[PDB]
């Protein structure tokens, strides 16, 4: 229920159900290229839900979850292969929903996507967007793919396209019409749409479902609009604060920012100082660690830092603005109103 500052995370190790919910933090954060006031809170199980400012529209986003899975056979000679029922029941729910709506909506699931043949554990984190006109009574899915490829020289033939699946889309698109069993609605045409090393797909994916929401509001790019400062937004969240869930979910239902706690820091602090243990010597980078998360606690005690304990933190300034660790105690500095430590520091301290 408590999403960890996973320092040394660095957007490569790869998307996680956990890190994209808690990257989520972000839609409301004013001072972020994932901010959006081009929605409101609206008042559907397992999806945070979303009124269009400038418009009509809902839009539904589904919190990102484990089970949010489908596996396809790469031999074609096989069975298409499967979803995972909570996948399936999301999908029904979906549907059950529409049915009594009046309002279009747009529904958002971030699924991953993967081969169960091969014995490389491949998985593909890619998005789901089912959208719903009631006039129409029409129910319209994409699925939007990171790994676009399709490159002239490895592409596959259709003959091996017969051979070889590349992707879930036909157990997929099977378990959106048996959704639909009732042929109560109709389905438009279900596309992919693909674009864009491969780590970065789930990075990609958040940044896609603000593009699919503000298109939503709104309605409706050569290169890189995974914008470097999207990037640091998102290494910063996932590496740098300690969220709960209860925080997120609070967050995305009263739209409120979460502003950075002092415990953040603290909390980020200590995890470092464990990873670092298990890798400026070692010990002088450990020493400094300890020394700061005392002082921090003690100002959290809201107990005055003895003078002492500056003199302490005076060289330890030179030791905690180094690289990495630098980085985030820069990252707390910035988002606690501190120019440096020595500054933060420097009132609630008792002189002698
Ligand atoms: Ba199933």
């Amino acid at each position: 229920s408590i999403y960890p500052p996973e320092t040394s995370w660095e957007v490569n190790k790869g998307m996680n159900s956990s890190r994209l919910h808690k990257l989520y933090s972000l839609f409301f954060d004013k001072s972020s290229a994932f901010y959006l006031g081009d929605d409101v809170s609206v008042l559907l199980t397992g999806a945070y839900g979303f009124q269009s400012k400038k418009n009509d529209q809902q839009i539904f986003l589904f919190r990102p979850d484990s089970d949010y899975v489908a596996g396809y056979h790469v031999d074609a000679k096989s069975d298409a292969g499967w979803v995972n029922d909570k996948l399936d029941r999301r999908l029904s729910e979906i549907s059950e929903f529409c049915s009594k709506a009046t309002q279009p909506a747009t529904f958002i699931l971030p699924f991953v996507e993967m081969p169960t043949d091969i014995t490389k554990g491949v998985q593909h984190q890619v998005l789901l967007t089912i959208s719903y006109d009631p006039k129409s009574k029409q129910l319209t899915p994409t699925v939007y793919d990171s790994i676009g490829r399709d490159t002239y020289s490895e592409s596959l033939s259709s003959y091996f396209k017969g051979k070889y699946r590349t992707t879930c889309d036909e157990i997929l698109t099977q378990s959106i019409e048996k959704a639909i069993k009732s042929t109560d609605f109709t389905l438009g045409k279900f596309t992919r749409a693909a674009y864009n090393t491969e780590g970065n797909c789930g990075s990609y994916t958040f940044r896609t479902i603000k593009e699919v929401i503000s298109s939503s509001a709104q309605g409706t790019t050569s290169n890189s609009y995974l914008t470097s400062q999207h990037v640091q937004d998102i290494e910063s969240c996932i590496k740098y604060r300690n969220l709960g869930v209860v925080d997120i979910e609070s967050a995305l239902t009263e739209g409120k920012t979460l502003p950075v706690q002092l415990s953040e820091f603290i909390v980020a602090l200590e995890d470092y100082g464990k990873l670092r243990s298990q890798q400026y010597s070692k010990t002088a980078k450990l020493t400094a660690v300890e020394l700061l998360i005392g002082i921090l606690n003690d100002i959290k005690g809201k107990n005055e830092i003895s003078e002492s304990q500056y003199d302490k933190l005076v060289k330890e300034v030179d030791c905690l603005m180094d690289s990495s660790l630098g980085k985030l105690v820069q990252f707390h500095l910035k988002n606690l109103g501190a120019e440096s430590l020595q500054k933060l520091v420097l009132p609630c301290v008792k002189f002698d």
